[PDB]
DNA sequence: TGTCCCCCGCGTTTTAACCGCCAAGGGGATTACTCCCTAGTCTCCAGGCACGTGTCAGATATATACATCCTGTTCTAGAGCGGC
């Protein structure tokens, strides 16, 4: 329990800073023209963008232990 | 018959094998719609089969000729003996 509340602690700590990470995410235009952006995790609703880090990545642990994630794209989103 | 070197029995230390556990995602298995081509005939005709036959490559034949193998004779090297 006190090695998962620490892990959550790291995570909330930065969690102010990380979500105006995304939220602010400058997505550079040229490579909007002619599509290099990584848009793997954005097909299946995988991205953090317009919402609280921690909330997602709270819904995203109880689907992950519910077992229909596909771990390793947990892994990328991570 | 001998030998010696090639393989077996055993001590030690790694090493990857198997089971313990977890996902992954191509992929085997199943169901359905549909579409091509194969089942089944009609007719025929042109390639395939039975018959007939001139013929041209193979076999028989034999003196001739290969052709290599076996053997006899000679050449040369090696060991033994005798003299200086």
């Amino acid at each position: 329990w006190t090695t998962i509340y620490e892990r959550l602690l790291e995570i909330k700590q930065m969690n102010e800073r990380v979500t105006k990470e995304i939220n602010t995410r400058s997505t550079v235009t040229f490579a909007k023209d002619l599509d290099l952006l990584s848009s793997q995790l954005s097909e299946m609703g995988l991205d953090f963008v317009g919402e609280d880090a921690y909330k997602q990545v709270l819904r995203l642990s109880r689907r992950l232990i519910n077992g229909d994630l596909e771990h390793q794209w947990f892994e990328e989103s991570l």
